[PDB]
């Protein structure tokens, strides 16, 4: 058995039992193979996940290099909405790329995507925090969203907020967040330019 | 003799032993010595038993909610958030206990001061919410990124292994202040434009 066959069968499964439901031995059975044959594909859970983490990038992340003449601010935008679409593709997504960090494979994007952040003023030290700040605040959003759906006196204030809450899926909520993030960015950077 | 607080510290003891993965009805009732069903008589589900150990743990560890006396709303943010961190990395997935939640009756005269807060500094109720849910989105985010690489955790391209090096510094409190800071700079350009 091969990646694609092992992977394709994992994310199967992780929409039947979601994250917490997913064992290598289900999968094992999901794919009717011994354990001990599975095993030296994902030795365990956590190695599942990291697979998955990364296939499911690989597959639905599309924007992860600026076009060129793309704006920092965009690209920026841009990375944290293809992540976004990309965790919500599959059940409890965002719950699944919690603690995977950049294969080797993606190291040269990484490092791309570091240099592009330099090229437009930031430090590395600033680029960096700017695009873990992104990353970090999508898959708050995203795994807010995934939960609360599945989670299902007041103060007037406090009534109409989670009124306002009810009334959005959570994409709002991204947006705004997201661009306050790049407004701050924003200001930072331009501040510190003068320097 | 069983009742909820018992519950809650069995559990939240067993949350840091096992993480929320392990945190099942049936290990909670072995692990208190009792039928699972009798913890119900306390705990209206689990979901309940997770909102319950959420409110808990901020009970706990959030010493930071309401503003001081004339501080700015930046402050208040920024204190909050940074507080509610703290709370979340007290305990093993304490972050996503919190996850869903929503607030308990217990907490409703605090959210509403917090809100009302907000809405006395110059946002709209629904301004005033959209910045404290990007911050709790943001700090949750962080959170679980933090403790999720610590609980898992050559030649290599300059930048990222600077950037390697600069994650190694500490365990994320400077990637989220600058974060944190950012979001703050980004409502107050927002709010400004009014």
């Amino acid at each position: 058995l091969d990646k694609s066959k092992v992977i394709n069968s994992a994310l199967e499964l992780l929409n039947e039992v979601g994250i917490e439901g997913l064992t290598t031995r289900k999968l094992a059975q999901k794919l009717g193979v011994e354990q001990p044959t599975l095993y030296w594909h994902v030795k365990n859970k956590r190695a599942l996940l990291d697979a998955l983490a990364v296939e499911i990038l690989a597959r639905h992340k599309d924007y992860s290099l600026p076009a060129a003449g793309e704006s920092w601010q965009s690209f920026l935008r841009n990375n944290a909405m293809s992540f976004r679409r990309a965790l919500l593709r599959y059940r409890d997504g965002a719950k699944v790329h919690l603690g995977t960090r950049p294969d080797e494979k993606q190291y040269d994007t990484v490092e791309t995507q570091l240099r592009f952040m330099t090229e437009n003023g930031f430090s590395l030290r600033d680029g960096l925090y700017a695009i873990l700040a992104v990353i970090h605040f999508t898959l708050g959003a995203v795994l807010e969203q995934q939960e609360h759906t599945a989670a299902l006196n007041l103060p007037p204030l406090l009534r109409e907020a989670l009124q306002i809450m009810d009334s959005d899926d959570g994409e709002q909520a991204f947006l705004h967040g997201l661009e306050s993030l790049i407004r701050g960015f924003e200001v930072q950077l331009t501040a510190l330019l003068q320097i």
